[PDB]
């Protein structure tokens, strides 16, 4: 019932970032350079996670799948890492969205999908963790005000049945033990989004240049 990622297939290393997924490719102009995007599609039971891979550069976006093990900062060389370096509940295998630009992206449910008493499990990449912790050539090290959040929504037929807030990382409070960024696989409670055929993720930062992503597993399944 839950999507837990498993039984999903890797044809090349411990990760699928979408270099290995069948789908349509079209030429379009992009910061400049006419590239080939390809547009795919992958599904784990009744849900359907799209993918952007544009060849000529190999880079991604959207939604891909792992079950890397490898929790060594190597920036964008280890971007598939959830920082346990294990799925959630002991599981192998796990989702990773690049939620690019900030905007939001969908799970798309081809059947309508119950919430009710049920939620999901996430936490930080390897890499977003240790961008925010420790700073980069884009970031300023966490400090008092940063953040880093992902808004949830559900909907059903385009009507909102509800949207959740929750911090990946928060060092907003002026209160220094109010800090803090997940390293480990958290449970979201998503029983107030009912009856869904669409769940919306959008995350936030204080800062544009933290690596826009999340690690996400067992959606779907009861509170441990
Ligand atoms: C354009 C862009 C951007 N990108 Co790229 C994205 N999406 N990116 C791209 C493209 C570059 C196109 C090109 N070279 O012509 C594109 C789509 C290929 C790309 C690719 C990647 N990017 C990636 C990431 C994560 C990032 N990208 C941003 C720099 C991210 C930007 C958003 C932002 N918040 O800064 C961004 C939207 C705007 C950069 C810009 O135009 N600056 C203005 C320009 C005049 O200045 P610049 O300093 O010369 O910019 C250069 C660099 O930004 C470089 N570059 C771009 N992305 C990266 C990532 C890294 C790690 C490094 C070292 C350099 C880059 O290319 C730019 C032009 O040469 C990023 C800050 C967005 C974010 N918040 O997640 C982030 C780096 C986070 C970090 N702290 O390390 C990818 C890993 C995404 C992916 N999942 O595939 C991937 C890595 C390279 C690869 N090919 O695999
Ligand atoms: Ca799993």
């Amino acid at each position: 019932a839950a999507i837990s990622f498993e039984g999903l297939g890797f044809a090349s290393g411990d990760y699928e970032k979408g270099a290995n997924l069948s789908g349509v490719e079209t030429t379009e102009n992009r910061f400049g350079s006419d590239v080939t995007v390809r547009r795919s599609t992958f599904s784990h039971g009744g849900a359907n996670f799209d993918n952007e891979y544009v060849v000529e550069w190999g880079s991604w976006s959207g939604w891909g799948y792992s079950r890397d093990t490898d929790t060594v900062p190597n920036t964008y060389l280890n971007q598939m890492s959830a920082m346990p370096g294990i799925g959630a509940q002991g599981t192998t295998n796990y989702g990773i969205g690049y939620l690019s630009g900030w905007t939001t992206y969908s799970i798309d449910y081809a059947s309508a999908f119950d919430f009710s008493g049920l939620g999901m499990f996430v936490t930080n990449t390897v890499y977003a963790y240790d961008s925010m912790l420790n700073g980069d050539g884009f970031v300023t090290a966490f400090t008092t005000g940063d953040y880093l959040k992902v808004t949830i929504e559900g909907f059903n037929s385009s009507i909102s049945t509800g949207s959740l807030d929750f911090y990946l990382a928060d060092y907003r409070s002026a209160i220094a033990a109010e800090h803090y960024i997940l390293d480990a696989w958290t449970f979201l409670d998503l029983d107030t989004l009912g009856a869904v055929d669409e769940l919306q993720f959008t995350l936030e930062s204080s800062q544009s240049g933290v690596p826009s992503y999340l690690a996400l597993d067992q959606v779907g399944v009861v509170p441990e």
